[PDB]
């Protein structure tokens, strides 16, 4: 699956749509990044400027110029070729193929910006602009706009309205298209496989980082090269640390591991959590903690449809979670008592669902406490944990246990698919998964 | 292997030593980096504060003072515990238990640096600080010193003078001790070991990042969690670019796969490079570039001792390179015509040899033209290479070939001792380690 | 004269009525301004913070908050009273006094700004700002803005669309009300009565400077204790310098003065120029030009009138220019070809009029080369000059003559009225006034 | 008097002579300063770059390199020649002229700096540079040793350590030399000259600021056309606020009047203050304060000279203000347990005594307290005062008097010189100057 010409230029049209008459949209690349001294990061793409183009280079941005109700143009600004940064660092598009290979109508040299941006937005009313985003950025857009404020006695005047973008563009990336659902799809099924084989190949004696490896290799080998985020493997009382990720130590028999990873398919996020035993059999206390958590997630998973809202299946899962701590007596008292007390967060701390897309912990508005209805093309993970802490004043076998079971979901016109349900979650299922493959 | 706390003692105290008396020396962190929004890659701490500390968080800063020849004292500002930010990011140091952890004699608040720092510095005549590595380090100085300036009528007094350590504590850096020596050879065997792995995977139709998948997971099975530097893996023509990162292509049969790759192992950098046809027998166009590249690393190999120079030995490289080339018909004319007229330089384009330490490309002083007198100690790379663009007005069957094949070594008293000499070069050996996987 | 309290309010007013609804108005404070060292300019603040509050501190903020349509309100951030900083730097308004002083709804300290005005800025659809025009409220206001971006688990939002106030309040500024135009009917009379003594007390052998000491004692004497612009006093050869402030030279008996000076009174700019000879005596040469300037003067203060534009009476001025110059011998040729051949730059290579107000320079939009229809309230300089450079190739005499005739007039319903006529213009009358003087 | 071309060149030598061998020291210019919007304040050149070129231009820098003990030579930066920016703004040095005028090796343009600057540290092992005095100039300067520090492959080094120069410099400013006293001593009659004016033109009715008026027209006579600080008249309670500038009040008969100004003469500042009865006669109660101050003052300046310090002074004019305030019933109880108390406080609540030279309040070190044992060729004011509150716990006649005088001497072999005693301070002799010119 990937995202076609086609939608890139659908993407730039609905922005446009929704743009003032007389105004211009500028869209800039994300820097290169340093690890250490003269060595890089890998590059990331600036989710944003991705979204509208599909273009991987620094250095470059997406001038959308809106003359009228049905006039308008695209200029990008990007790196010139040349022989000598392409023999060192890798080829470049260039201007003479921008614009067939982008879908752009003119393309400049990104060395030319303060001598060409300033034309570009004279006489406009307006600019749209994600001020702060990077400082390149408000640096060149700034030293634009003072060009045409004080160049008065040379006929240049400056839009004096400047609009975030972002909050427009945001509500475009949390509502889906076809093709992102098929690409989310993918980045579950390749997540998903990443996870079950973390699980066939645990062993006691193996460190946290080994199974990382393994996971990190299962990505790529699908064609995610990257993950969405930094890999945690939490075995023990690690799995008590919501992002631990010095995935250090030596996993033990009769600890159970908590992996939290997600692979980074054609920029989007694959997100998914599944906890297990190190060998391969859950304990009678693991598994009560265990139960309630799958309660949890199986019950928001039935919920979760277009009409409800975060807030509201979260709801249902405290409620549960009270009433399942109560019958361990991890908590004492009555549960509706408990539940207005909120009894539950010393040891479920975090929200149950967030957005997923180009980014894990991805864009959009969520409402007051997450109260936002959901709607077809919404696309979230349902993450319920628990966390007993090591010194966590409940019956000793409890304590130090981390649990975090999570999928990845697209609200339907009827309810919601997973997209990460082809990895076992069930406790039979994962210990049957684990037999089998220290048979083989 | 790793490096003790005596060791990292004993750096702190050589810098002090070199430092004048009623002096400090200010070391920072890196600072955290953003991949894509709130997001974050995997933390890199800065090399000189890695080397001084061993400590892998961000916002910290050691302070050395020398109040004379035999009184000095360490101060470390460090992030304070905080039961919240631990539950989701995992466990810190602390200042209770850093000056045993770290050896230092006083822990402070980071967040109380700049009602501290001025404290510190109120008094002494010089400060040791690396002006322009960081931003936020230089406001945190400027801040201080301002303090220190201004504050006359509270008796506060700014040292007049400012000294980069950056050459001390890079000319320390150059120089490699036994156990830094015992960390490097265990990262070049760990890198070994990788490109033995691709070479033995390697078939037609992998993409090029599956040999990247392969190298990583063995880097990660070893503990050398992250590569030094981005992989590559440039087959057919994208061998001919020197840091080609994309790897998105298909390997193709009949085309050379020019692997570049190396571990981060304990902060450590390995460094090689192999070259070897995609099916496993290397056609006689490729044996002839093949063997000029490798005798030129076989001669720089018995060349590398005390004594000599990076360009002493480049020169016997180009020598032989343009003699070879010659002989294929490559370049026309007097050898040494050719070598005054640089004439290799369309075909090897870049320096043989780079120090090798805590960044791949080390630190230290290399002398004009890398004309520095070697010395026990020193750690380089030898990395002769031939590069034949696809359009070289030369003759067809060496056209769209890059060759390159790079070892790690260290300079002994009597010579050099290869690091990376356990993955095999010749192509005879090659040949057969490929042969020997491909039954199985 | 003076600005009345409820005139400051008609102007907060009549801002208001122009913004959107949902929107607060943000008007900075001047900074103080180093002369040297510790020791500070006398303090002049920003003419815009001015108009709306006639308040005369540094380190204080207008925010006009408007709600709806029918409900808004203000607020001041300015400093806290403070008894040492006061025995000192002399008096604050506080808090306390300021919402009746300045006719205010509240005020707070500018000390807690960055804790208060994301607080007034949340949830509002636009903020008006000028952005650039000081870092230190650019600072602030950004500072504000992402506190509201990343505070949505905190219930706040930014507006997502800033406007630049300028335009709005500069179109303003640009139409002088009653008031207004009666304080700047004083400062023309105050500049007037400097012009005059200036002249009486000139002789041969007396410096330039002496002029200016003259001039800002007689600004100083009516209440106008600063000038709205560096004095110019350039006679000779210096009077071919437009903005010569030097006014270092012995005057000589045979030279023209050029006196360019204006006082600044309760905020307001006079602005006038009047040449005249040293000696109290116009030459043959001096007249000749002089008379080219002052017809070109008293026809422009005929033409300017409602309905007319500084580009249509500057090109009657051109007209009358270039037939002197013509008739001089200092042009040749056709007077119509060398007016389409703008041969008079040479000579007269400024603009003949600028707007007048709180800046002498003053704010509000020109049009295309000056082009906008005048219209009753404007006030503006009329200032015809001509400059014949020392080694210009002219007749001798006229080689190094440098005369301008500045007045200030304000646009009525039927014409103008002239601000600055009570200073002599005509050369007998000059004459008279200088002989008169030497009895004284 | 005035400072000569050797002068200038002294101080450089004498810079020179204390400066490392292979180093280079940077002098930048004052920046332009925005008085309101396109205007400018008068501009005021830097003292320290004023001191060592008399050069009277923004955008320029002094760099003496000092190649050996024997070998250095200058270099000037400074703005080129432009007919053009000369017709409007005055005359420029430019780049021909300046070695002979100013006295340096080499001229170059300062829009060429950044190309040039980086050549000319190049290889040095010290740079002076006053860090943190101006942003462009710190920009600029860390502008090229970035250059110089990354381009060592383009055999480019910079140097490690870098001296801020304002010590040293400012330790030369605080001697002053037979030129400079000169100098000085004539900032002091033009000084005094002002303040004789003023008392001789005071009368009942006027206002504050007409006295500025006088006094500034009289700076201006003599040459001065700036004062070296904001005039300060203060009439009445005005009086107790010691940096009062609004001088915006009538001043009424029974009032005393503090007047404190200085001219800049040549770039050295005047200071003087005289507190006079407006009405021309002392009351009882004015002299019974008046008294106390000049007895203070009488008294310090027959103990100024080589060998004492400010400090200590300072202790006797506690002594003599303590015994007086007791017997007026102002302070009560023991003198010595009364000076242990500082009992003196709530009204002498400054210093005695600052340096003074090219600043009011000049440069140079005064130890702890201002300790520092004194030495020929100090400049230093001496300015007793004591201010009464309008409502302090005293008897009521005393309520709202602020009462200073001000003397400016330098430190001779045997005592001390008083360069501003040619205006009168004993109140028969004040009181007989005003009723003479009442006559006027
Ligand atoms: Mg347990
Ligand atoms: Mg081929
Ligand atoms: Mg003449
Ligand atoms: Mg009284
Ligand atoms: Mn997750
Ligand atoms: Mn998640
Ligand atoms: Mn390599
Ligand atoms: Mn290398
Ligand atoms: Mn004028
Ligand atoms: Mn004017
Ligand atoms: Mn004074
Ligand atoms: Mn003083």
């Amino acid at each position: 699956s990937e995202i076609s010409r086609q939608e890139f230029q659908r993407r730039r049209q609905a922005l446009v749509e929704q743009m003032q008459p007389g105004s211009a949209a500028l869209i800039f690349a994300a820097p290169e990044v340093t690890r250490s001294a003269d060595s890089e990061y890998p590059y990331r793409q600036n989710s944003d400027f991705w979204y509208f183009t599909g273009f991987n280079e620094p250095e470059a941005v997406l001038v959308l110029i809106k003359s009228d109700d049905t006039h308008n143009h695209s200029v990008l600004f990007n790196r010139v070729r040349d022989l000598t940064a392409e023999i060192w660092f890798g080829r470049r598009l260039g201007q003479d193929a921008a614009p067939e290979k982008l879908g752009v109508d003119r393309a400049l040299a990104f060395s030319e910006i303060n001598q060409q941006l300033y034309q570009l937005l004279n006489g406009l009313d307006v600019v749209y602009h994600a001020q702060g985003e990077y400082a390149y950025a408000d640096v060149i857009v700034n030293s634009a706009l003072e060009k045409l404020r004080k160049g008065s006695r040379q006929n240049l005047t400056a839009p004096a309205t400047m609009i975030d973008w972002r909050p427009v563009v945001h509500e475009m990336r949390l509502f889906k298209s076809p093709e992102e659902i098929a690409v989310l799809r993918r980045a579950g099924e390749i997540t998903a496989m990443a996870h079950t084989r973390a699980m066939e190949k645990c062993r006691p004696g193996m460190f946290e980082y080994h199974l990382e490896g393994e996971i990190h290799h299962e990505f790529n080998r699908h064609g995610a090269r990257y993950p969405s985020y930094n890999t945690i493997v939490g075995s023990g009382e690690n799995g008590c640390i919501l992002h631990y990720t010095e995935n250090e130590c030596e996993m033990r028999d009769g600890d159970l591991v908590l992996i939290d990873a997600g692979c980074e398919y054609k920029g989007y996020a694959g997100d998914i959590t599944r906890t297990f035993p190190v060998n391969g059999k859950f304990t009678q206390a693991q598994r009560e903690i265990y139960d309630i958590v799958l309660e949890s997630l199986e019950t928001s998973l039935r919920l979760y449809r277009p009409g409800t809202s975060i807030l509201e299946v979260t709801g249902e899962v405290v409620r549960i979670m009270v009433s399942g701590l109560v019958k361990l007596g991890i908590l004492k008292g009555d549960v509706d008592e408990l539940i207005a007390q909120n009894a539950h967060r010393p040891f479920f701390m975090h929200g149950l669902s967030h957005w997923l897309g180009l980014d894990v912990h991805d864009v959009g508005v969520y409402g007051q406490d997450r109260s936002r209805i959901l709607e077809p093309g919404m696309v979230l993970t349902v993450a319920p944990g628990l966390y007993i802490a090591p010194d966590a004043e409940v019956p000793e076998q409890y304590r130090g246990i981390g649990i975090r079971i999570e999928d990845d979901i697209v609200i339907t016109e009827t309810g919601n698919e997973n997209l990460t349900a082809s990895v076992v979650k069930k406790p039979e299922e994962i210990e049957a998964l684990m037999v089998a493959a220290r048979k083989q």
